[PDB]
């Protein structure tokens, strides 16, 4: 009987299918002619943007050890290669058809498909991705479309993608929608570049909820003044958060644009401009575009009449091309019938850790969590390393599967609390989530078994991403020493965003917000540096279309829109004539001097507490995880 049958393989199930050949586990891979979105891209010539995630969370442990010399964004064509690679590698273990019915018996299942073959197997691992509707619009997009008008009714990382692709033909941007919360995907911590995720130092919600909470969410929850934070400028972009019912922040079900802010961008490209755009890079930076009006909130109740195709907004009833309504995802899930007859029924709060479901026997579900910052690779390594260990250990199985309904009833009082089910409940914090799999499988570290500050560096400070956790013991791959050293030396082992920690502590979330936006530039949707690039932009869009063959006409001028801009954009008209890292850099000295230092021994009696608090780290009391114990 067939020990292994993984259905669908793009992205999610290399990392698994890598640890089972290295168990000499016997596995087939099921997975359709068609391929991909990816494969839809690649034949179209439309693999011309880049990830909104880092090199670091977005590429598996053991392509980084060989590839990863600094941090970078990559490429949607490195991306697909490196898909393309690693299906070379296994494509002599793969079947080529698609999976119509699981029918799930007490210790097998048998897998029915659309060529008529049938396969049984033990263990079943689905690995076939989501259908998303948006994926239409980016492989079927036509760009010889220019000054027409679209309408969004939602916004996300693909409405982001095609309006990048839509502005420099001159086409005007109307959002409709609830609001949204975009984040600037790099920062400059005292002139260097540190990507968003890489500033998360998750491990501190152990230290307490209430300090994370003040750490991680003042560019999110409307919580400063400062009248150059987009949320101030722009109200219309803040989000109705009364459904969050967990002490955990940021919750479980936030989902977040991640974006070019235009400063890092010029940082970056300015000076082989055309070339990176033709690579992928491409600016993509809402807060620009709604300082310069390219595009504009209106109330999610805009009169909108779908037959005329009109949106009237002021006194100007506004002709529309494009209605994108918003990008639902949900899994491709073939049928599962429960003792092969009772259709299974999925919802993500009701699996453990989005990969174990209830009701089904030696079934697995892969890639179907999503991280609200960094990449799917961070995720997919570790639920790759945790079905590994539940199809090949089966005292790990029988541990985990004994109380598998009051895991999930713990995980989900956790992180949802009382808040009913939402479509983005699969959405974790990826620093969160990837801590939680290495308790489960036990490749953890214990912040007790810290003895230097630069040992508590690399606790709390350095980001979770899955080849932490490879470093040594039951997982650990080759050249994560050398890595993680690479990754300590180029970003000062992360001493700014222990700092960062250090510095909140005493505060209230109030004091920690205005504290947050009280430097030159602060971290996510700065609106003071926006004016200043305005030249740039017209280089920009210059360069955009000499790289896409656009001839389009500046010098006809839209004067329709320069009206419903005016209008769009009057509370920033107000807010904008009203407009830290000194401490956080005496900080940083600090801690890089008593790197070596031990803890245990640090001396009682800002230089003198924070010395007590670092000592303290040894012993965090918010520690405990019930899904867990
Ligand atoms: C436009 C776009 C941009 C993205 N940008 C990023 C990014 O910046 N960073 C990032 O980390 N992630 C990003 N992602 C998300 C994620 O990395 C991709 O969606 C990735 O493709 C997920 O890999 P997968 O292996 O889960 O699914 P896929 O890559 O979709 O592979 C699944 C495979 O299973 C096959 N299959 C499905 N159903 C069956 C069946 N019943 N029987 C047999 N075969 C089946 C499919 O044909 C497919 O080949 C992006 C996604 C998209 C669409």
């Amino acid at each position: 009987m067939l020990e292994v049958c993984i259905i669908g393989f793009g992205f999610s199930a290399i990392p698994l299918v890598r640890e089972l050949a290295r168990t000499q586990t016997e596995f087939q891979i099921i997975s359709a002619e068609s391929g991909s979105v990816w494969d839809r891209l690649s034949e179209s010539g439309r693999l011309d943007f880049s990830l909104v995630s880092s090199f670091q969370t977005s590429f598996y442990s053991f392509d980084l050890v060989r590839d990863y010399e600094k941090d970078y964004y990559p490429t949607a064509k490195q991306f697909y290669e490196m898909h393309e690679r690693w299906r070379s590698v296994y494509e002599e273990k793969i079947i080529r058809d698609f999976v119509t019915k699981i029918e799930n018996f007490k210790d097998y299942s048998l897998i029915s498909t659309r060529s008529g073959k049938t396969y049984e197997a033990k263990h079943v691992v689905l690995a076939t991705g989501f259908d998303r509707l948006m994926n239409t619009f980016l492989s079927n997009f036509d760009n010889h479309v220019s000054n027409k008008t679209f309408v969004f009714d939602t916004m996300g990382d693909s409405a982001n993608l095609l309006i990048a692709k839509l502005i420099p033909n001159n086409n005007k941007i109307i959002l409709r929608t609830n609001g949204f919360t975009a984040l600037d995907q790099e920062v400059q911590v005292l002139g260097k570049p540190f990507t968003l995720d890489q500033l998360e130092s998750p491990n501190f919600r152990y230290v307490s909820s209430e300090l994370y909470d003040r750490l991680m969410m003042s560019p999110v929850y409307p919580r400063t003044v400062n009248p150059a934070v987009s949320y101030n400028q722009f109200p219309l972009i803040r989000r109705d958060f009364s459904w969050v019912d967990s002490k955990s922040s940021p919750p479980n079900g936030l989902i977040a644009i991640k974006y070019w802010p235009i400063d890092q961008y010029y940082y970056h490209f300015n000076d082989d401009l055309e070339n990176y755009i033709s690579k992928g890079y491409l600016l993509n930076d809402i807060a620009m575009w709604l300082h310069t009006g390219k595009v504009i909130l209106v109330p999610s109740d805009t009169p909108i009449n779908f037959d005329k195709k009109t949106i009237t907004y002021a006194g100007i009833e506004r002709s529309f091309h494009q209605y994108v309504k918003g990008d639902a995802e949900q899994p491709r899930l073939p049928t599962i019938l429960i003792n092969g007859e009772t259709p299974f029924e999925y919802l993500y709060r009701d699996t453990f850790m989005g990969v174990i479901p209830q009701r089904l026997n030696n079934i697995y579900f892969l890639g179907y969590t999503r991280p609200f910052t960094g990449g799917l690779a961070n995720i997919t390594e570790m639920q790759s390393l945790f079905i590994h260990k539940l199809i090949t250990q089966p005292q790990f199985h029988q541990k985990i599967h004994q109380n598998l309904s009051k895991r999930i009833t713990a995980y989900n009082q956790h992180y949802y609390g009382a808040a009913k089910p939402r479509k983005h409940d699969h959405t974790v914090p990826f620093g969160f989530y990837t801590e939680d799999i290495a308790r489960l499988i036990g490749i953890h570290y214990q912040p007790n078994e810290c003895r230097s500050v630069r040992d508590l560096l690399f606790y709390y400070a350095f980001p979770n991403n899955a080849f932490k956790y490879r470093l040594k013991g039951e997982y650990a791959v080759d050249g994560v020493d050398e890595l993680i050293q690479k990754v300590n030396d180029k970003h000062d082992h992360y001493a700014q965003v222990f700092v960062q920690a250090l510095s909140i502590r005493n505060m209230n979330s109030d004091e920690a917000a205005e504290w947050d936006h009280s430097a030159r530039r602060f971290s996510f949707n700065d609106m003071r540096h926006k004016e200043g690039y305005r030249a740039f932009l017209d280089t920009y869009l210059k360069a955009y279309r000499q790289v896409e063959n656009i001839s389009v006409d500046d010098t006809v001028v839209d004067e329709e829109w320069n009206f419903m801009v005016k209008e769009a954009c009057q509370v920033r008209d107000k807010v904008a004539p009203n407009i830290k890292d000194e401490d956080v850099n005496k900080g940083i000295r600090l801690i890089l001097s008593i790197l070596d230092s031990d803890i245990s021994s640090l001396p009682d009696s800002f230089e003198a507490q924070s010395i007590e608090f670092i000592r303290r780290l040894l012993q965090p009391k918010n520690y405990e995880l019930l899904f867990i114990r």
